[PDB]
């Protein structure tokens, strides 16, 4: 009845495209930065091995045995039991995260437009930092480019799994990796490599007595791995009988973390050479990356190449953010695919408009005490729904699955990995999440 990926690799690449997006470059930079660098990074790394690798496979496992959307996946496997709250919790993180995902993806298309028209080639008068300030504070200009991005996202989603989502131009994600390695090597010769690589790889332990860093790591880890958004459950619901689930979840985190690391090697050695502070808020990369391209001879070509490849990366990730409601509403309300995309994509766009305004006119306005609207949506989405959603997901398989079924559907045997993966779901990952919950609130 449902559409499916046309090969076992098509599922891997789509999941690779879903995972590797803006949370690798943009979000990883200013979150690693404002939380102490190397202390945070080693904690974010450790969370991906013991909380990440199991839950991605947990999501992949639950995705195909039910062959349903993220919510209906819990209704066809354990009907009547209250586990569907996790499938419900993740779709809410999809509506919330795609609202400001289109906000930051609007910044991508504006900068790309400026490099195409030859505007951001040299250092503007306002400066590479000031240019970003008067742009995110302008009430309407970010909303235009967000709507333009939400078109392609909506368009691709409305096209279909086999005619749109899976048809991602196969050679573009590798082009974004090769460039980042070439961009990482460049900033290493800007005079900030010592202050950068030390702050980014050598730990300052006193930070780990602040509990926010833990929650910050768990928030970033679940966010960069497409966890707790209902996106890995649905991408698993298009996987065929013949497929190895364990190999994909590893291939995705290894690529996402490798992409995540090179971004640190590129951003932070440049932040310390530019004399800039690593805790520069969400628009950290948009102050540094143009400042780095400004010192290259062909920097305008790099900028166009960088933002075309990073834009397509944010496009391949936000398209999957829309499938979670779309694949749900087609079942729950018999909506067609094209009707679901327009309706659910234009609402997600309007939901993010108060976030784009939180950078300028709505700066002093707060919802959650102490945070502006962008930071507040980010909190409930990425620091609550994502870490708490995976806990129920992890406890769901670990406790509410017959161990013979949990390993058979996850294509794991009774090997040490099969036990370890099961072990992390039953106890390790959920308690680490539960402990970080007790220690932050
Ligand atoms: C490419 C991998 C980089 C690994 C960086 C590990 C930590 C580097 O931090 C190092 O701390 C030392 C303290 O005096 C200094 O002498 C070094 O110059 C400094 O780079
Ligand atoms: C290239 C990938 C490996 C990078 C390993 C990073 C090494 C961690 O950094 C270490 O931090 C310690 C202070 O806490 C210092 O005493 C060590 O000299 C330093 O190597
Ligand atoms: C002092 C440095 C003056 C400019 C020397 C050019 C060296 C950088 O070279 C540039 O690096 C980019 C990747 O980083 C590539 O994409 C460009 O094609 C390449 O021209
Ligand atoms: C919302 C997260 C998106 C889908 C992607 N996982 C990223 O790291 O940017
Ligand atoms: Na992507
Ligand atoms: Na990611």
């Amino acid at each position: 009845g449902r559409e499916q990926w046309a090969s076992r690799l098509g599922f891997i690449l789509a999941a690779m495209g879903s995972a590797v997006g803006l949370g690798n470059i943009w979000r990883f930079s200013y979150v690693t930065g404002e939380n102490g660098g190397a202390a945070f990074l080693l904690v974010y790394l450790g969370f991906i091995a013991l909380i990440g690798i199991p839950i991605v496979l947990a999501e992949f496992t639950i995705g195909r045995r039910a062959q349903s959307d993220a919510v209906g996946s819990f209704e066809k496997l354990a009907p009547g039991k209250p586990w569907k709250v996790a499938g419900l919790m993740g779709v809410a993180a999809g509506f919330l995260i795609l609202s400001f995902y289109g906000v930051i993806a609007g910044w991508i298309l504006f900068y790309l437009f400026n490099y195409i028209t030859g505007q951001l080639w040299s250092a503007p008068a306002e400066g590479f930092g000031g240019f970003f300030e008067g742009f995110i504070a302008n009430p309407t200009l970010p909303l235009f480019w967000q709507a333009l991005f939400m078109i392609a996202t909506i368009w691709i989603v409305a096209i279909g799994v086999k005619k749109g989502i899976e048809r991602s131009n196969k050679i573009l994600m590798p082009l974004l990796g090769v460039l980042l390695i070439a961009l990482a090597i460049y900033s290493l010769t800007l005079g900030g490599a010592k202050e950068g690589l030390a702050f980014l790889f050598s730990p300052d332990w006193s930070a780990l007595k602040d509990p926010g860093v833990y929650l910050a790591a768990i928030s970033q880890a679940f966010f960069t791995l497409s966890l707790g958004m209902g996106a890995l459950i649905t991408y698993g619901s298009y996987v065929s009988k013949d497929s190895r689930l364990p190999g994909a979840a590893v291939s995705v985190a290894g690529l996402d973390t490798a992409f995540a690391i090179i971004a640190g090697i590129m951003i932070f050695p440049a932040v310390f050479a530019l004399g800039l502070s690593p805790s520069g808020g969400p628009g950290l990369v948009f102050v540094v990356l143009p400042d780095i391209f400004d010192s290259i001879r062909l920097g305008p070509i790099v900028g166009i190449a960088f933002f075309i490849l990073l834009g397509a990366a944010a496009l391949s990730s936000a398209v999957s953010l829309l499938e979670v409601p779309v694949a749900y509403f087609m079942r729950k309300f018999d909506w067609s695919r094209k009707q679901a995309a327009i309706t659910l994509g234009v609402i997600i766009t309007l939901l993010g408009i108060p976030s784009s305004l939180s950078f300028g006119v709505l700066g002093e306005v707060t919802i959650i005490p102490g945070l502006n609207i962008f930071d507040s949506v980010d909190f409930i989405a990425s620091s609550v729904f994502l870490p708490l959603g995976g806990m129920i997901i992890a406890l769901f398989i670990g406790w509410g699955w017959k161990t013979s079924d949990a390993l058979a559907e996850s294509d794991l045997t009774d090997s040490v990995w099969g036990k370890l993966w099961i072990l992390s779901l039953r106890f390790i990952a959920p308690i680490a999440i539960l402990i970080v919950f007790l220690s932050a609130f």
